[PDB]
């Protein structure tokens, strides 16, 4: 079980707002290169003020099964960087498109069309999911990257864990 059973992609956070029924989370409208915005609810309310989420460019994880979060059906879920006293949103390098996939040629796969809840592969995934000494997020020291773009980063998060 490696990284290509993830379906990451780009997505541009078109609107986010406080969850109306849900003040510690944030309810982002996300195009991430199909012909709706996928909703997304993210728990970043104690971590990234509400201005800097506006029109903001992120990776999303887009295959986990959907669901709802205070009437609130979550349709993906962003990548960060995190540990017990920090969270920071993992940055997409200049130029990218939402919907650009983050693939790896040495780990060569096609991604589930949906992550089985019952099993949770991810568990086993994520363990090898962290940021690097220059705040760069790999997978087994493999860089996240976007063809022909450059790789996405942390501001300021080194050597830290990325939970699915």
């Amino acid at each position: 079980i490696d990284v290509s059973r993830l379906d990451l992609r780009i997505g541009c956070i078109i609107t986010a707002r406080k969850h109306p029924d849900a003040d510690s989370l944030y309810v982002e409208e996300v195009d991430v290169g199909e012909i709706a915005p996928r909703t997304v609810v993210s728990g970043l309310v104690n971590h990234v003020p509400l201005e800097q989420m506006q029109n903001r460019m992120v990776i999303l994880l887009c295959n986990l099964k959907p669901a709802k979060m205070r009437g609130v059906l979550s349709q993906a879920m962003v990548m960060c960087a995190s540990s017990p006293e920090k969270i920071e949103i993992l940055a997409p390098p200049n130029g990218s498109v939402p919907g650009d996939r983050i693939t790896f040629d040495a780990f060569p796969g096609e991604p589930d069309k949906e992550l089985n809840p019952k099993k949770k592969i991810w568990e086993q995934i994520q363990p090898d999911l962290h940021t690097n000494d220059e705040c760069v997020a790999t997978y087994k020291g493999v860089p996240f990257e976007v063809k022909g773009k450059g790789v996405c980063r942390a501001q300021t998060m080194s050597n830290s864990g990325i939970k699915l």
